[PDB]
């Protein structure tokens, strides 16, 4: 059985992974039209910053490592076209200009997304950046302590503007974040979070620029202005983070795709095409809060999906199980996560909820190393079911978010959750946990 995976970043690479437990006789090929074998774009923020100081490390599998495993890797290799009837693929080898045809039994993709770039004038002019891979890791980092960049200019305030805009500020330029949106971070957490978090950044010389549509920048040869509908912002480094587009539009016409460029999948990883499956950030995902699919450009997503790509080589036998959309971050000194349906996906969804926010200590009283914690408890207005959580404090209190990820999963209630075991001891938490409180809190108001 020979088996092509395009891609190596995190959807490619787990799929060679689960080849290699359940396939471990096929032959594998494994392509990637760049230069490294998976860059962990995920750990700029760590490299941006001064935490790590190698960029070549901010990786978790080399290509020499694979071969040692008997897959066949190719780098600065890519893959032009797929034609699906005849099982093969054309190559082309990027160093040496040669093409060729390669046949195979299954072909697993991973294509990706690309950076959405705003399509105005002076569109680029130099030093407007993208944040996405080596590359652009690597040229970013050198702005950081160039002496003659001084504002700095994000445009897009989700989580890739929010990480910008804190490296640039913590060395030392002057961040103003711009968004159409009217709260930074809107997309992930809600009004009683974001509040908290404007005030942490404007405390850090951070300007959040919100309600505003960008028209053009302006400048001789290089950046200097952004202008916007309602004001122009001297920028010296544009750090553009608008959101994704799929990598697909090489694929029109070989594989059906949905009107905005995303691949169309089933439940068992399965495009359109026979023996081509296709995973990751050009996919759409199950999304149980409401049974629906959704497009979840995330790393975690895409490992899943690329390993069920696997289980279903060979026989539709297992369906997905579907994911509740899990992310968190930390924003200077408050660390944050999220599941499940906030107020920006109910409103997309057409989705009604109701949710009750605590906002106290989680220590008990008495213990001087209590702090504030923030928890929104999303749920059902008419089964009382579990549909999302938000929480924040200084303190690390995200691996909460786990267990309501699998209470949405599970379907469990605001009253299984009021009273669910969760352990007490004072140098931890309070008898009834932050879970426990909201649900609490939950139970009273349906009361
Ligand atoms: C700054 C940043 C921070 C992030 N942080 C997180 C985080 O902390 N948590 C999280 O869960 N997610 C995070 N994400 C998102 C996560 O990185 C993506 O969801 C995930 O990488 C997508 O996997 P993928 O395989 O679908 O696509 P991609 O990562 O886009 O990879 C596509 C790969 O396939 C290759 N390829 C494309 N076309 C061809 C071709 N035709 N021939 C050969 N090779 C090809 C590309 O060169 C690339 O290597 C972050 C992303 C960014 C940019
Ligand atoms: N912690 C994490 O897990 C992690 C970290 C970074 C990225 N990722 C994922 O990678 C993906 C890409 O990240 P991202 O930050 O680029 O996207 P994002 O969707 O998180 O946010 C994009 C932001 O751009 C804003 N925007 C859109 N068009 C605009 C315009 N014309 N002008 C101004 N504002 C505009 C949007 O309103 C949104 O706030 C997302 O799926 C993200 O969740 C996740």
């Amino acid at each position: 059985m020979k088996v092509i995976v395009l891609g190596s970043s995190h959807g490619g690479y787990e799929a060679v992974e689960e080849l290699l437990n359940l396939h471990p006789d096929a032959e594998i090929q494994w392509y990637e039209k760049g230069d490294f074998i998976s860059f962990l774009s995920c750990g700029m923020q760590l490299y941006l910053e001064g935490k790590v100081k190698d960029v070549n490390s901010v990786r978790y599998m080399t290509g020499e490592k694979m071969e040692s495993r008997g897959v066949n890797v190719f780098s600065n290799t890519e893959i032009t076209a797929i034609q699906p009837k005849e099982h093969q693929v054309t190559v082309k080898d990027l160093v040496s200009g040669e093409e060729r045809v390669e046949n195979y039994d299954k072909l697993i993709i991973s294509p990706g997304a690309v950076p959405f770039e705003l399509d105005i004038p002076g569109k680029d002019l130099d030093n407007i950046y993208l944040m996405r891979g080596r590359q652009w890791a690597i040229k970013l980092k050198q702005k950081t302590v160039d002496p003659e960049v001084n504002n700095v200019v994000v445009i897009g305030s989700g989580y890739i503007g929010i990480e910008a805009a804190e490296a640039f500020a913590k060395a030392g330029k002057k961040v103003t974040v711009i968004d159409i949106l009217d709260r930074p971070l809107g997309v992930y957490l809600d009004k009683e979070f974001t509040d908290v978090l404007t005030e942490e950044m404007e405390a850090n010389n951070i300007t959040i620029a919100t309600g505003e549509t960008v028209e053009r920048y302006e400048g001789d040869g290089r950046v200097q202005k952004v202008v916007t509908d309602k004001n122009a912002y001297d920028a010296d480094l544009v750090v553009v983070a608008v959101g994704v587009r799929p990598n697909t539009a090489w694929l029109k016409g070989t594989l059906e795709l949905h009107p905005n460029g995303l691949i169309k999948t089933d439940e068992y990883m399965r495009t359109s095409e026979p023996d081509v499956f296709a995973v990751g950030d050009a996919t759409l995902i199950k999304y149980n809060p409401a049974d629906t699919e959704v497009n979840i450009a995330l790393a975690t997503n895409a490992r899943k999906q690329g390993r069920f790509a696997v289980k279903n080589l060979e026989e539709p036998v297992k369906p997905f199980p579907g994911v509740q959309g899990s992310s968190g971050l930390a924003v200077f000194d408050y660390k944050f996560a999220s599941t499940g349906i906030n107020e920006v996906m109910a409103q997309k969804l057409g989705k009604e909820t109701k949710a009750v926010t605590v906002v106290e200590d989680y220590l008990m009283d008495f213990n001087p190393d209590k702090q504030k914690a923030w928890f929104k408890l999303v749920y059902d207005p008419e089964t009382t079911q579990i549909l999302g959580a938000q929480l924040m404090s200084k303190a690390d209190l995200t691996a909460n978010i786990n267990a309501i990820s699998l209470a949405i999963q599970a379907k469990m209630t605001i009253e299984d959750l009021a009273y669910a075991d969760f352990f007490f001891q004072p140098a931890f938490d309070k008898p009834w946990n932050i879970i426990n409180t909201a649900a609490l809190e939950a139970v009273k108001q349906e009361r």
